[PDB]
């Protein structure tokens, strides 16, 4: 809940988008120096991550686990220091400097962090306490996980047995799927727990989803991309899923007014294609005071729009949200425009028996992609707007401090929603935020493999839905339910010559099916794949498949339509992500 370990959470996910799949070895060795800075300098931020979820969850871990834990995590950490400055030595001596004296001593260093990984696991996991260690053993998993794939990076010219590397490989394949499936499992425990009827039930639920979401679940979602056998190349991937930020509110106690956990919860947007923020429609209203000199005007209610993924221009408007205006509504366009940042002014009026609150202006940084401006758009009241009280930064804060904002930030805001107070006592503005990674035209790179979540889809069909992800893919899911086309994504060459490819997808199916590839409507590819599921199990890490396309292809049109066929009744296919590797 210190923007500290969130900032860390989120710079770690970024610095790690650099080097997910087969990393240059400098890339690899930079990486590793500003983790051991972020994650692994001190004690310091696995106090704090503990602290986080305690916090969170209004608990406490038993003095003794915790010391225990930390124990723990001081011999890692010494470990990773000292194979990480072996690591640099192999990357910077000459091929010709390398002796078996000096891969002698890093398949030691190796194999001695790697085992302590291995011992100290189960200290972030004491029974009764897994939800309160979740963002410790995520941040130690991830470690784990990412040291491994070095055995299959380096293995070889390190002087390990044939039989070594094998081993590191499928202890790397079981862990990447227990850890997953221990950090989905205790996630949603923890989000369970926090679940009830106020207000301030809500707050916290929802403070606990996206501080996860960033500390937890987003760094899951690259484990597989640590599989260097593969992703034997740089891979081109994006979160896609939303996160809300705290309401913007003017009090920190509403004394029961707030919005219930159902009327929010039951309202927020459900999961849908990927889309960008459009327009916002702001509508004010008077808050009169008790005495007439500290009345202010404030943000009563609005409609928002939002563009699809390229290849498609039919912008959606939402319903209305909130009350109408009594003064001239604002509206401002945010086409072309990357929203970074939201910094809210809310003001209030104590009454003999009440106190109204809301919010009275907004200041919306933003960086046009095509002329490379920063520049701010506001909303204002237009009467008493008083103090900031509300920075997006506190909660979505940037990559990194090295650059500034408009190049280090985080979230992009996708969405704007007021809910009502009860009693008619105002206005509670709620903003939905997206990650930097997502890429508007879903460019396929001609080096890289790159990954296509289908929520980039502009267009679904034959009843295909967007349906909950299963908390480790950084989005949201297609579930297809009848033989037919189901999703078309508009994908973007980044080269004009005839670069080939081969297409693999990541699926879940009840079913033997057939998934068919079309370009402009040309179908290109067209191959069997193997049930993963039974009818009604629940999707875990291993109820999903990465399988390949025997034919490779070019990029001959931008309209790429995948199909499904092979289904009974009652038959369900839950498409992820479709992922490009340029081929010769």
């Amino acid at each position: 809940t210190t923007k500290d370990v969130i900032q860390k959470g989120i710079s770690v996910v970024g610095d790690l988008l650099g080097v997910v799949g087969f990393p240059f070895g400098g890339a690899l060795v930079s990486f590793y120096t500003n983790f051991l800075n972020t994650i692994w300098p001190s004690e310091d931020p696995w106090k704090a991550f503990m602290e986080q979820v305690e916090a969170l969850m209004d608990q406490k871990i038993a003095d003794y686990a915790k010391n225990k834990a930390l124990a723990e995590l001081q011999g890692l950490q010494n470990n990773v220091e000292d194979y990480v400055s072996a690591l640099s030595s192999w990357q910077k001596n000459p091929v010709s400097s390398r002796n078996p004296h000096s891969q002698g001593r890093i398949r030691e260093l190796f194999s001695q962090a790697e085992s302590h990984f291995r011992n100290s696991m189960p200290s972030f996991a004491i029974s009764g306490y897994e939800v309160l260690f979740l963002t410790t053993y995520a941040q130690a998993a991830n470690t784990h996980l990412f040291l491994l794939k070095d055995a299959q990076i380096y293995g070889e010219e390190w002087g390990y047995e044939k039989e070594d590397i094998a081993e590191f490989y499928k202890r790397q394949l079981k862990l990447t799927q227990e850890y997953t499936d221990h950090c989905v499992k205790w996630y949603n425990v923890g989000l369970d727990k926090l679940r009830g009827s106020s207000y301030e039930s809500w707050v916290n639920f929802n403070r606990y989803r996206r501080e996860m979401t960033l500390t937890v679940l987003d760094l899951i979602a690259l484990f597989p991309l640590y599989d260097v056998r593969l992703y034997p190349k740089e891979v081109k991937t994006e979160l896609t899923r939303d996160v809300l930020t705290d309401p913007i509110v003017g009090v920190n106690n509403l004394r029961g007014y707030g919005t219930t956990f159902s009327n929010i919860e039951n309202y927020i947007r459900k999961p849908h294609l990927f889309d960008y923020l459009h327009r916002i429609q702001f509508h004010t209203r008077f808050q009169p005071g008790y005495y007439g000199n500290d009345s202010f005007n404030y943000w009563s209610g609005n409609y928002v729009s939002t563009r699809p993924s390229i290849g498609s221009n039919d912008i959606i408007t939402s319903p209305f949200y909130g009350n109408k205006s009594s003064e001239p509504v604002q509206k401002l366009e945010f086409k072309g425009e990357k929203v970074y940042r939201a910094v809210a002014n809310t003001n209030l009026a104590v009454w003999p028996s009440a106190v109204y609150s809301g919010v009275t202006k907004v200041k919306f940084s933003q960086y046009n992609d095509k002329t490379k401006k920063a520049s701010k758009q506001t909303y204002d009241s237009k009467r008493n707007v008083g103090a900031v009280s509300w920075d997006s930064i506190d909660q979505l804060p940037p990559e990194t401090k090295k650059k500034p904002l408009k190049k280090g930030y985080s979230h992009q805001l996708n969405y704007v929603m007021c809910f009502l107070m009860q009693g008619s006592r105002g206005t509670i503005p709620v903003l939905t935020w997206t990650h930097k990674s997502v890429d508007f035209f879903n460019m396929i790179d001609s080096k890289k493999i790159t990954q296509l979540p289908l929520v980039k889809a502009y267009k679904l069909q034959s009843g295909a839905s967007v349906v909950a992800g299963p908390r480790f893919t950084g989005g949201d899911i297609i579930q297809c339910t009848e033989n037919g086309s189901a999703a078309t994504i508009y994908v973007t060459p980044d080269v004009s010559y005839s670069q080939k490819y081969r297409a693999r997808i990541h699926y879940a199916s009840t079913s033997q099916i057939t998934f068919t590839l079309s370009l402009d409507g040309a179908p290109f590819n067209q191959y069997y794949f193997d049930k993963t599921i039974n009818k009604g199990d629940t999707l875990t890490y291993n109820s999903f498949n990465l399988a390949s396309f025997s034919t490779p292809f070019e990029l001959s049109g931008n309209n790429l339509q995948i199909g499904v066929t092979g289904l009974s009744a009652g038959d369900k296919v839950y498409i992820d992500k479709i992922e490009f590797i340029p081929v010769n």
